[PDB]
């Protein structure tokens, strides 16, 4: 079916840039839109300027989204949950406010669709995998892809896709999703992995094309690290089960490319402050996404036993205080090879 | 062996920009290096102001590059052979002036390295393809990747990849053409049609891009456009009995990214005014090659039963006088789809 689906209501967990872009997707085809987020007082200041100030400045909301801080109210009488909350504070929120919650996707089979990117210091699992903890995998979707918040939320045109172990549920969502205008437009896929993988690895590669341009490199240098660095995603992907089909649709080379080409983004100027040779401490004086994730990364390849080059030699510049043109001497030591690729045909 | 390999000489065929960065590269890895160019005139004009004033202003030329319009002083001695050449003018260049050049490669067994991009108009046929009607193709290599000339010339950080049939032909080209300070970088695979196919197709998709921005649609937009594009480069390669390997590495997405991205290059500026409602002979009073492309791009496309999207509504914008947002329309009328993309790994 091509025939688009339109909803009574749709909540969303998380109020920050991307959460609220997505409310601004979801009024066009939902009725009532909820966005959680857990302080009252900036919740009042946000309902009362129909704008998040604090996340998506310059931005009117549209009439049908409202912000709240009551879980309850929230997600009472939604057909979609969207989870935007930032990993570290993912099952905190289930622990302590999830209970009515879960009984409730559960008992509607109410379908939930997972946007937050990153990885659990404690646990080393990924955002749709600390969820599936608490609410069943069929009802579990990720959306990722090449999405700049701001072009999003004012219905610049912007293609996603949606994974799911089963594509039907992915193409439930996609119905859902997807706008009448054709500005927001979704793929079906089943790589919840490679998406996963690809979302969180993207942060940590984008502060090392940060790097590259503050070591003096080119256009040519981002282009190439873009190229292997997807290798890293590919192999991370193999080796935690996904069957990596996202890795080169828009979840992975779309995301990854559009990321590491954003010169404005906090992972670049982290990165171009590191190549140009100032420490990570005085840089420190928000944290950077890739900074967060290059840790957990690096002990998630080491457990499964994943060279990945870049994203390790990025680490030992964020973490080790190593020279970036050290890093790179280091990188470029392993001599002439073959690009690693298998061929597509026979 | 990752040892690298120096020669005595090389010569380049070809005097564009591409060519002039190459033999840059090429001066640092041999001892003499000559590029050949027809016209005398202008070849006296760029030895005394050591520098390609036509087609690389700013750039001054190592001392051991010369400039020749003599094709028997330029080949002669050589270890390694460049073309650049345009394609158009390929064949001609063998017929009326290869016949001791060819004899010189078949007997002395010098490889020959194609650079040239596009498509022949009256036989549909590749660079390396043309030239190996002249040349043995075990002599035949292809280079491609994402290699800005200024880059490249000036020694900024690139990577590009070296097709050949037999690998171990790639991979001695490799060690001729990595520089010793690992400025230019290179690496092996066997997709020759592939690389031919990616390097063609990416001037075509490089005019939407432009389309894309003259539509008023964002960065998101453009990163899809280069995915889906992505596709069309594969199913073609796969008709024409490519192996693929190289289309989702340097020569492929590598490189489509970069030209994509290039917002001041001719491709991209000709498909802005598009976008933005001019006629196409109003926009042509040199030719972009994405506008030279599409035709015959079309027109094998056809031939071999190929789908091609963005590529054929580029053409139809581009030769058909189609308005690009009845085009955008059609390309999003055939409803919601999964992504395409088969599964890495089982
Ligand atoms: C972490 C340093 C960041 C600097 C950015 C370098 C620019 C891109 C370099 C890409 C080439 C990487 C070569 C890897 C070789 C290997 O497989 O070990
Ligand atoms: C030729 C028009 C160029 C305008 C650029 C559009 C921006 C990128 C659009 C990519 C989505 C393409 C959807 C193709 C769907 C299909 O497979 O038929
Ligand atoms: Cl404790 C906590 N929970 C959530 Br959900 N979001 C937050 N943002 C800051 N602190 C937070
Ligand atoms: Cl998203 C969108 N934008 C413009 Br401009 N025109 C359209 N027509 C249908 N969907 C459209
Ligand atoms: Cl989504 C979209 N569709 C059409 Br038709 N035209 C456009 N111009 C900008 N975005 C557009
Ligand atoms: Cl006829 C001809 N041959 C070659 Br090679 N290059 C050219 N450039 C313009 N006309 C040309
Ligand atoms: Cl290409 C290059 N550039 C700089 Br700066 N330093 C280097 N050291 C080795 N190769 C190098
Ligand atoms: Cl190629 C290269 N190598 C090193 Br080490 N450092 C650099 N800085 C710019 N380009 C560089």
């Amino acid at each position: 079916k091509d025939e688009l689906l339109y909803l009574n209501k749709a909540v969303v967990f998380g109020s920050g840039a991307f959460g609220t872009a997505l409310a601004m997707v979801l009024s066009k085809k939902c009725r009532e839109v909820c966005v959680w987020h857990m302080n009252e007082e900036e919740v009042r200041l946000v309902n009362e300027k129909r704008e998040n100030v604090l996340f998506l400045k310059g931005v009117q909301l549209a009439s049908n989204i409202t912000f709240t801080s009551d879980v309850e109210k929230a997600y009472n009488g939604a057909e979609i949950i969207l989870f935007v909350i930032p990993t570290q504070f993912l099952r905190g929120f289930f622990e302590k406010s999830g209970g009515n919650l879960i009984a409730y996707a559960k008992e509607k089979q109410v379908p939930v669709l997972v946007c937050t990117k990153g990885i659990e210091r404690s646990t080393l699992k990924f955002p749709a995998e600390i969820i599936g903890e608490f609410l069943p995998s069929p009802l579990l979707s990720v959306l990722a892809g090449p999405s700049f918040a701001i072009e999003v939320a004012t219905g610049v045109f912007t293609c996603v896709s949606i994974a799911s172990a089963d594509i039907n549920v992915a193409r439930r969502l996609q119905r859902i999703m997807s706008t009448g205008d054709r500005s927001f437009v979704c793929w079906a896929t089943t790589d919840t992995v490679g998406c996963e993988v690809a979302s969180a690895v993207k942060n940590v590669l984008a502060i090392g094309s940060g790097v590259a341009n503050g070591l003096g490199m080119g256009l040519n240098a981002r282009a190439a690290l873009i190229m292997r660095g997807l290798l890293e995603i590919r192999d991370l992907t193999a080796a935690l089960g996904g069957d990596g089909s996202a890795v080169f649709g828009l979840a992975g080379l779309g995301d990854l490319q559009l990321t590491c080409s954003s010169e404005l983004s906090r992972n670049f100027t982290v990165g171009k402050k590191l190549g140009k040779g100032l420490p990570i401490e005085e840089i420190q004086r928000a944290v950077a996404e890739g900074v967060a994730t290059a840790d957990p990364l690096m002990r998630l390849a080491k457990q499964l036993k994943v060279k990945m080059p870049l994203c390790h030699q990025i680490y030992e510049i964020v973490y080790k205080k190593k020279n970036p043109r050290d890093a790179l001497a280091d990188l470029l030591s392993c001599g002439l090879q073959d690009e690693g690729l298998p061929p597509l045909f026979k």
